[PDB]
């Protein structure tokens, strides 16, 4: 090399080259670097968890695997994240081992009910099977498992070792056809290791969400502030961060994202009272402005393609911008 001398960077980029080149794509990165954008990708509907996993939604022919405490937002991620993708027309299975999807919840989100394969296995070694087994047609675009926790292994709900060998197993047969047919995977995770204790290493994405505070304005408290931070992301820069509303029964919020999302970049100002845009206001007071968006969706949609195109993402318009080496650029 030159070895008693620098740290002088052209040699470590072979390094990083051959890395990524032995261990596939993102085995080595830096933290602030430039993402590399795609084409598929399915949004999460929170601009907020989108940028925040960089790429604009979550990756395709990927696992991912969304843990934290009861109540606190992953189903609707997930109901969300699912609902988008049949926006593309798309065949989205579900696999029940929870007992507990309100049909009518997914329908105020997007969810064509109708069109969602919703299996209730009988044990653990079929919603795994029926779970490939249905990957392997290659027919749908997003797979998701209603708890990693509550599938117990043919074993045991009869008569040591099986839950993690069961997931270690079947979910290295999975990730294989998952990627040869761009079938996104969600597992969800309800945290309170020997199960997931392989879904961590297979997953590409990791999801941790946590409910903050009870949103409170009213008829009494009608949403749930959650955060959601990003501690794997094999698909860019990870351990970022995105906090965003799911109004009860209302799902996350899409327009009050906007706001919070689209004033921490410059787009839109002032607001004591008052939210303004670009010269004309869209209200005084949160909640207000939540209302002229979502009342208003072709404003809402100037704020939500604007942003889109001022950090990347896959899309429509922005068209230069993009290249020649490293920056995010402050906060
Ligand atoms: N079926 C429903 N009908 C009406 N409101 C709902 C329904 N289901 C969930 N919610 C509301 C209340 C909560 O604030 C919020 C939680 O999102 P959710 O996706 O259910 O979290 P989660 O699935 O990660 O947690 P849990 O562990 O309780 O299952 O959505
Ligand atoms: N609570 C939040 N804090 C920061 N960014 C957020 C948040 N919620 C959503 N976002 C979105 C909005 C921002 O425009 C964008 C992130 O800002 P960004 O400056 O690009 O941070 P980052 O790249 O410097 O930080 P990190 O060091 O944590 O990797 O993501
Ligand atoms: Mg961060």
């Amino acid at each position: 090399m030159a070895q008693q001398a620098p740290d002088r960077e052209k040699a470590l980029e072979l390094a990083m080259a051959q890395i990524d080149k032995n261990f596939g794509k993102g085995s080595v990165m830096r933290l602030g670097e430039e993402v590399r954008q795609p084409i598929s990708v399915i949004p999460t509907g929170s601009i907020s968890l989108d940028v925040a996993l960089g790429i604009g939604g979550l990756p395709r022919g990927r696992v991912i695997e969304i843990y934290g405490p009861e109540s606190s937002g992953k189903t609707t991620v997930a109901l969300h994240a699912v609902a988008n993708a049949q926006a593309a027309g798309g065949i989205a299975a579900f696999i029940d081992a929870e007992h507990a999807l309100d049909p009518e919840y997914a329908k105020k989100l997007g969810v064509d009910t109708d069109s969602l394969l919703v299996s209730q296995p009988d044990t653990g070694e079929q919603a795994l099977e029926i779970a490939d087994m249905l990957v392997r047609s290659g027919a749908l675009d997003i797979i998701v498992i209603d708890s990693v926790a509550a599938l117990v292994p043919r074993a045991e709900i009869e008569g040591v070792g099986l839950q993690a060998r069961l997931m270690s197993q079947a979910l290295r047969k999975m990730t294989g056809a998952l990627n040869n047919s761009g079938t996104t995977a969600i597992f969800i995770n309800q945290l309170r290791t020997t199960g997931g204790k392989a879904l961590k290493f297979y997953a590409s994405v990791r999801l941790d969400v946590r409910r903050i505070e009870t949103l409170k304005d009213g008829t009494d408290a009608v949403g749930n502030r959650t955060r959601v931070k990003v501690v794997k992301n094999k698909v860019s820069p990870p351990f970022k961060q995105a906090e965003f509303d799911i109004l009860y029964g209302q799902g996350i919020s899409r327009e009050g994202s906007l706001i919070d999302m689209g004033v921490e970049h410059g787009f839109i100002r002032k607001s004591g009272s008052w939210f303004t845009y670009e010269g004309e206001q869209l209200g005084q007071g949160k909640e207000n402005a939540r209302k002229f968006l979502l009342e208003n969706t072709d404003v809402a949609n100037e704020i939500e393609k604007k942003i889109k195109e001022k950090l990347g993402i896959g899309a429509v318009v922005t068209a230069e911008a993009d290249d020649v080496l490293p920056a995010p650029v402050d906060f």
